[PDB]
């Protein structure tokens, strides 16, 4: 699905993301613009061979089942392609837990560089929720 700016994210709050586990709603919409370009079908195989999946860019190495990942933990218990699907109602669950790890946003590389120190609520500005 190709999502628009203001219509790609209203569902996050529909899935519990408002100031969840201390992260502001100012910090969520920035990152996906930096991991799959508002796109759900973008998954990218790192040099590490653990292919990343979804807008979220989740790698096959620590979280989901693809089978081309040796030694994969698969803590998420979900087929990796179940993430990319037109319906995103379940992928956020693993996301909503990835941070509880105590690394929170550390797992994502874009928020730490492109979204850190930014005008984050300026990504939620101008929209109706």
């Amino acid at each position: 699905k190709v999502f628009g700016r203001c219509e790609l994210a209203a569902a996050m709050k529909r899935h519990g993301l408002d100031n969840y586990r201390g992260y502001s709603l100012g910090n969520w919409v920035c990152a996906a613009k930096f991991e799959s370009n508002f796109n759900t079908q973008a998954t990218n195989r790192n040099t590490d061979g653990s292919t990343d999946y979804g807008i979220l860019q989740i790698n096959s190495r620590w979280w989901c089942n693809d089978g081309r990942t040796p030694g994969s933990r698969n803590l998420c218990n979900i087929p990796c392609s179940a993430l990319l699907s037109s319906d995103i109602t379940a992928s956020v669950n693993c996301a909503k837990k990835i941070v509880s790890d105590g690394n929170g946003m550390n797992a994502w590389v874009a928020w730490r560089n492109r979204c850190k120190g930014t005008d984050v609520q300026a990504w939620i500005r101008g929209c109706r929720l």
